[PDB]
């Protein structure tokens, strides 16, 4: 049976185009689309990354990043498993990362897209490749920051070699929440490992 079999959804806060596209994807995966006026509580309200008005009781408010991620991995992720699966608080109008240049490691698909969005919204330049020296010919700028999930990998090793901060995604989310550049020393990847 479909991924969203026996699950029901509100779709809220999107343009007409996006509402219908999201509804179509849900239904293609055997999900049910409910009305704000429905008899029962929807399992999920699917909303934008930054949230929107949710006037009705629902099981969990979730983002289209969650929706798309579930479908990409054919897995029904717990919304609590990733902070981008639920609305992300962003202080509007603030650009604390305007002089920062970010590369991501270990992030893919919708998560990477959403992280890229957030980084750009805060004023940062996002680079596909992580380098310490700009390359005019290739249109690449040196990164000031690496954002990643785990110790390990090529960009990880390079950030250590080049003495560049390599931080957890929480650094970026805390910067978004406050509108102020968070203290990198509170979020270093080398200090993130637990259990």
């Amino acid at each position: 049976e479909g991924l969203f079999s026996q699950k029901s959804f509100l779709v809220l806060g999107f343009s007409n185009e996006n509402e219908s596209n999201i509804a179509n994807i849900i239904k293609e995966n055997a999900g049910k689309i409910m009305s704000l006026l429905s008899r029962t509580v929807a399992d999920y309200a699917v909303v934008p990354l930054l949230g929107c008005e949710v006037e009705a009781t629902v099981g969990e408010v979730v983002t289209n990043t969650w929706l798309v991620t579930c479908i990409d991995y054919q897995t029904l992720f717990d919304p609590k498993s990733n902070p981008l699966f639920t609305p992300v608080p962003v202080m509007t109008g603030m650009t604390p990362l305007e002089d920062c240049v970010i590369s991501f490691s270990q992030c893919a698909g919708a998560e990477k897209e959403s992280l890229t969005f957030l980084a750009n919204l805060l004023g940062a330049s996002v680079q596909e490749y992580f380098v310490r020296k700009s390359n005019a010919k290739k249109g690449m700028f040196a990164s000031t920051h690496l954002i990643l999930k785990e110790r390990g990998g090529s960009k990880y090793e390079a950030a250590k070699k080049w003495n560049l901060p390599a931080v957890t995604i929480a650094w970026l989310l805390e910067t978004a929440r406050t509108g102020k550049r968070a203290d990198e020393s509170h979020f270093l990847i080398e200090n993130s490992t637990k259990e």
